[PDB]
């Protein structure tokens, strides 16, 4: 489907938003004030929950200008589609300065990844030979 | 729709889904290891596998590692050519060492759905749009 | 309906590669010199545009090499299909060693992301009833 069911636990949350005609992702939006320690993390609050689309699940997603700016980066980061608790956003900030959160600020952006979620583990003798092989971290 | 998992060894643990719809298969350690407060360090999984065709193995973090001990993984973009062992990297962004044992699980793998047969063509010009080159906003 | 569109900005641009025949990414190069700062992070110009293809968005993934021997992470990394500025990478480096980039030097990979582009988005009273609800960060 393409169906993104939101609700809104709180009059504090923000309907995620489409930043733009072709945009990746939707814009998250704190519900409560927040102060991400310097070369720390912390948790933003949201007050929504979702059920992403078959077929995908949603990734937590820097905002890029925070990341720049204000040395922050996301955590953890992937909403399994089953989820229906409070979606929360990890953040780490990697600068040497506190950084500070308002309710109603755009924190992050939501993805709506698609991925192979039906998949069938097969345990095998070994892998298919290619040319990259076992080559890795060159 | 098949993950082809190879085994490598009696530590290796076949990766699992951690609920019906989970979008990840949990990633278990086949040795005990340290990441450093402020550093990073290599997990083995004594596996290696081979993605399904038009995707990727994305090694994701674990969201209780990320909030209680500030481990996020680095690296992480496995190809579907890879047939070598697979390897968890950890960034430990906290200020306490992050002790790994045999067996725990410390990522999960997603298997992301890319577009991996672009022709890559080189152009004069893109096409015009609203956002045009706004960026870091 | 597969092609990703690439403009060269400058002659010290290089068109992304990919590094195996079956690799998920395209290698993106830094067209001028930067050094990133121990615990610090940077901005590297790669002097390209790109419009990535319907249904997906770049993302700019950190090459394995750099992440274990280097200690850098992508930030930001969400590349909307209709950006037309220049692509830049951010990078912070979690080790004790400046980084030094040369012109020329491979900095990131762009993998072509599959989502959900057309989502629409539906407000409800409550999600469907699941057996991990609001278990989450266990
Ligand atoms: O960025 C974080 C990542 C995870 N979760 C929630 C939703 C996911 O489904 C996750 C699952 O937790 P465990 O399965 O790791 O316990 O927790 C947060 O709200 N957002
Ligand atoms: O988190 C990491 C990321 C990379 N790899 C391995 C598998 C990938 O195919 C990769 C590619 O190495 P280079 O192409 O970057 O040398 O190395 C690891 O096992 N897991
Ligand atoms: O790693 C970064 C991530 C973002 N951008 C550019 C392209 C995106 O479309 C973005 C959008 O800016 P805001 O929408 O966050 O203002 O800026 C960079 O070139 N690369
Ligand atoms: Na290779």
């Amino acid at each position: 489907d393409k169906v993104l069911k939101i609700q809104l636990r709180s009059a504090s949350a923000t309907v995620p938003t489409k930043g733009s005609a072709t945009a990746a992702g939707y814009d998250i939006y704190a519900s409560q004030d927040i102060t991400i320690p310097a070369m720390g993390q912390g948790m933003v609050s949201t007050d929504i929950s979702f059920t992403v689309p078959v077929g995908t699940y949603g990734r937590i997603a820097p905002r890029s200008g925070l990341a720049v700016k204000n040395g922050i980066q996301t955590g953890a980061g992937v909403v399994d589609r089953d989820y229906t608790g409070e979606v929360k956003v990890v953040l780490f900030n990697h600068s040497q300065r506190d950084f500070a959160i308002k309710k109603g600020d755009r924190v992050a952006q939501l993805i709506l990844e698609k991925i192979v979620d039906d998949a069938q583990i097969v345990v095998v003798d070994s892998l298919e030979e290619s040319a990259r092989g076992a080559g890795g971290f060159g």
